[PDB]
């Protein structure tokens, strides 16, 4: 039997319902999400890391001159400094005082740290949404499986065929561009490959961490060597990767809405409490029992003995009953007013049973379904003591949940007073108009 | 669970109350004063004899 419904996209809060099959006693169904994962499709754009400046030995040409040539090296620089007179431990290196030339070379390459300390720039698009579900039905204990939240791929869980519909919202915490550094994800609009600027995040860009083609854009300028010293001085803008690491700011892990948790393998947002999830589960036929084969429950009376509209199961109720065959009986509240903790109870020939529930309503009024029967529970609830709790609420608050009987009385008095007073004016007008008409006639 | 109340300043007369904690059965509480002492601060001015 196929049961179709919509459950909220809340991890850790179970969805409870009764599977009502004509001719068979209702079968209690419970579906709980273990986790929800939004797995976008990612494409690695390039890898950024701190640059290393490689400086080959300068060519010191005594009594002559040399000329620089271009080379296929990232940010390659070459400048010929004429009129050098270098000295070393062995004295004057060259004889000629002026016809003396030093050729300096420098180029940028990936630092050794780039193998471990680097940022990955990813292009992010929409993708698969997956979830893990925990399901029970009838006497069958908990079963779980990983399913695709797409509304097309069925999953076999405990011989039950479950279809999970697409999320009601396409919202995702990742922008079209993300930067993955370590365990953190940043919604950073990184510059495109080949357009990075010196001192900024993209100053050094590589398609892969092992790529032989490196793009480097730093103001690498060769400076004239100091008088008499053989060295290759240079000026360069500080690495933009270190600057970004200082200014990277708050990662998406800390600012993602809806409490999403960000994971990197694969990149995904977990447990985002967004929208609702349509579902469809086919309960095995063997799980259903005929009405005449189940105990019949009658003479139901529900008394709420305690109630607090706390996030936990702060309510307690006692249900008196009479039943035949003294068997087990599913318990469920189809109304959203209160969520019942117990799923089923053991019934005797006569007696009473208790159950716990959580509700936000100051005056709960909900229908409790007892296998083949139903009863209405009413009561009053006190405010909770704890201002702050470390656990999510088990119930859903409604617009009218906070309206007390006193507030309803005042609302009825105000609305009825104004309505009746206006109606009085209208009736008086019609009556006097008719009186004038009969004055003429 | 904190229970707050006002008891009379009487010695030998116990204060009785039920500590009602939401969701738990009430716990009987009995507070009795054995003695009360007002101990002012004193400065010896002088000794006469
Ligand atoms: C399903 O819920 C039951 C509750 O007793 C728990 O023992 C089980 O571990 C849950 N399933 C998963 C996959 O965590």
């Amino acid at each position: 039997y196929e049961h179709t419904a919509v459950m909220p996209n809340k991890v850790g809060i179970p969805y409870k319902a009764l599977v009502e099959r004509p001719g068979y006693a209702p079968v209690h169904l419970q579906i709980q999400l273990v986790n929800t994962r939004i797995i976008p499709s990612t494409n690695l754009e390039y890898i950024t890391c701190k640059y290393k400046t490689k400086v080959p030995s300068p060519v010191v040409k005594c009594c002559g001159a040399t000329q620089c040539t271009s080379k296929p090296h990232p940010d390659y620089q070459c400048q010929v400094f004429s009129g050098v007179y270098p000295f070393m431990y062995g004295g004057a290196y060259c004889f000629c005082d002026t016809e003396n030339t030093q050729m300096s070379e420098a180029y940028v390459e990936r630092s050794e740290e780039c193998s471990i300390d680097h940022a990955k720039a990813y292009k992010v698009h929409t993708g698969t949404v997956q979830a893990m579900v925990n399901i029970t039905y009838g006497s069958v204990s908990w079963r779980s499986a990983d399913v695709y939240v797409n509304g097309e791929t069925p999953a076999k869980i405990g011989d039950a065929k479950l279809i999970i519909g697409p999320l009601s919202s396409a919202w995702s915490p990742f922008d079209n561009k993300v930067v993955v550094y370590g365990h953190e994800v940043y919604n950073y609009d990184f510059p495109e490959y080949g357009t990075g600027k010196a001192g900024s995040f993209g100053d050094l860009q590589s398609r892969t961490s092992t790529s032989n083609d490196l793009y480097a854009n730093t103001n690498l300028k060769l400076q004239r060597p100091q008088a008499g010293i053989v060295h290759t001085p240079f000026t360069q803008v500080p690495s933009g990767f270190e600057r970004w690491k200082k200014d990277k700011g708050a990662p998406l892990n800390d600012v993602a809405p809806f409490g999403c948790s960000i994971a990197l393998e694969p990149l995904r947002a977990e447990n985002c409490a967004v929208g609702s999830i349509p579902i469809s589960i086919d309960i095995p036929d063997a799980a259903f029992t005929r009405i005449s084969e189940t105990p019949t429950v009658s003479d139901l009376e529900c008394k709420i003995t305690e109630c607090t509209y706390a996030f936990d199961f702060g309510g307690i109720a006692t249900v008196a009953y009479k039943s035949s065959k003294a068997g087990n009986c599913p318990i469920h509240s189809p109304s959203g007013v209160a969520v019942i903790k117990e799923n089923d109870v053991t019934l005797a020939e006569s007696g009473s049973f208790t159950f716990h529930f959580s509700t936000a309503n100051i005056h709960p009024a909900f229908k409790l379904q007892v296998c083949t029967s139903a009863v209405t529970c009413k009561g009053d609830c006190k405010p909770p003591k704890d201002h702050i709790v470390d656990y999510a609420a088990q119930h859903t608050e409604s617009f009218t949940s906070a309206i007390s009987a006193t507030a309803w009385s005042w609302i009825k008095v105000l609305v009825g007073g104004t309505s009746a007073f206006i109606v009085l004016g209208l009736i008086a007008t019609a009556v006097v108009a008719l009186v004038l008409f009969f004055h003429r006639h």
